[PDB]
């Protein structure tokens, strides 16, 4: 399918473990897909003084469209020093791996893979 649905852990910042999906941005594409697809994937939301708690380069999820079901439409774009991969809307937060950690809330999703 060109798109599952998902309903992702959101995370706060401080509680990360592993606070990023790699060294390259191919690799963090690479593994944030990954990790999507074995429910292993959590979501931080954005604000001032998240980022640089994060490891770059980032994975965010943005909005690829103006929602069905109840899941906003997102893709992937991932940035490394201020240059981002991938072009799309609003970000809707930022990808990380999900060891364990306790949510907040559950944001749902429709990913196009």
């Amino acid at each position: 399918k060109t798109h599952v649905q998902l309903s992702l852990p959101v995370l706060q910042v401080r509680d990360v473990l592993v606070r990023g999906f790699g060294d390259s941005v191919e690799e963090v594409l690479s593994e944030a897909r990954q990790h999507l697809k074995d429910g292993t994937c959590g979501l931080v939301e954005v604000e001032k003084g998240v980022l640089p708690q994060l490891e770059q380069p980032y994975v965010f999820i943005k909005r690829s469209d103006a929602a069905p079901h109840g899941h906003v439409m997102v893709e992937l774009v991932a940035e490394l020093e201020g240059i981002q991969y991938g072009r799309s809307g609003e970000t809707l937060g930022v990808l990380v791996p999900h060891v364990g950690e306790i949510p907040v809330a559950y944001r749902k999703v429709l990913l196009r893979k």
